[PDB]
C-alpha cells in the first residue's frame, strides 16, 4: 500500500531550483544532512533526561555514513528521535513552506545555496547530488515508514517492510551518475572534517570491500 502525495507548490519550486541552478559547491549537502541528524539526536537525548525508557529502542546515539558503490548510494544513518508518518508527510518535520519563502528572498538578495540550512530546509540540498532520495524512519510513537521522492512534484509514503531500525532515520541518496565522488572514502572524510568537525556525536564512515 503506497500513498502518493503532491509537494506543496513552494516546496516543488525549492526542489526545482536546487536541481536546475548552476552551483558547483554541491558538497554542502552532507553537512546539512549531518546537522539534521545531530538535531534529531539532541531531541531524543533531551527526552531521555526525564524518561529513560525513551531509549529502550536503542541507547546508542550516533551517525553512520555508508557508501555503496554497487548500488550507487550514500546512506546517512542516525539513531535520533525519528519521524512519525505525520511528520514525514508534513515536509519531514520542518516548516518548509515558510523556510522556503525566507530562503528564496535571501537568494534574490545575494545569498547562495550553501546557506540553505539557516532556513530550516537543508534536507532538500540532497537533490544537489541525488536523483532519488529514500528516507526510512522509526519514531517511538509510530511504525517504521519509508518516504521517497525523485522530485517531479510528488513523494510517496509506505510502511517499511525492510530491516527494522529500532529508532532513528536513514537517508538513502541514490546519487546522480556524475556525483559518484561522494562514495569515495577520502572525499567523504574531507567533507566531514571541513564542515562537521564540531558535531557532538560519533560519525563513523563505513568502508567497502
Ligand atoms: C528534514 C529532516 C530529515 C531527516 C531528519 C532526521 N535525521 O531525523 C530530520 C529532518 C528535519
Amino acid at each position: 500500500e503506497v500513498e502518493t502525495f503532491a509537494f506543496q507548490a513552494e516546496i516543488a519550486q525549492l526542489m526545482s531550483l536546487i536541481i536546475n541552478t548552476f552551483y558547483s559547491n554541491k558538497e554542502i549537502f552532507l553537512r546539512e544532512l549531518i546537522s539534521n541528524s545531530s538535531d534529531a539526536l539532541d531531541k531524543i537525548r533531551y527526552e531521555s533526561l526525564t524518561d529513560p525508557s525513551k531509549l529502550d529502542s536503542g541507547k546508542e546515539l550516533h551517525i553512520n555514513l555508508i557508501p555503496n558503490k554497487q548500488d550507487r548510494t550514500l546512506t546517512i544513518v542516525d539513531t535520533g528521535i525519528g519521524m512519525t508518518k505525520a511528520d514525514l508527510i508534513n515536509n519531514l518535520g520542518t516548516i518548509a513552506k515558510s523556510g522556503t519563502k525566507a530562503f528564496m528572498e535571501a537568494l534574490q538578495a545575494g545569498a547562495d545555496i550553501s546557506m540553505i540550512g539557516q532556513f530550516g530546509v537543508g534536507f532538500y540540498s540532497a537533490y544537489l547530488v541525488a536523483e532519488k532520495v529514500t528516507v526510512i524512519t522509526k519514531h517511538n510513537d509510530d511504525e517504521q515508514y519509508a518516504w521517497e521522492s525523485s522530485a517531479g512534484g510528488s513523494f510517496t509514503v509506505r510502511t517499511d517492510t525492510g530491516e527494522p531500525m529500532g529508532r532513528g532515520t536513514k537517508v538513502i541518496l541514490h546519487l546522480k551518475e556524475d556525483q559518484t565522488e561522494y562514495l569515495e572514502e577520502r572525499r567523504i572524510k574531507e567533507i566531514v572534517k571541513k564542515h562537521s568537525q564540531f558535531i557532538g556525536y560519533p560519525i563513523t564512515l563505513f568502508v567497502e570491500k
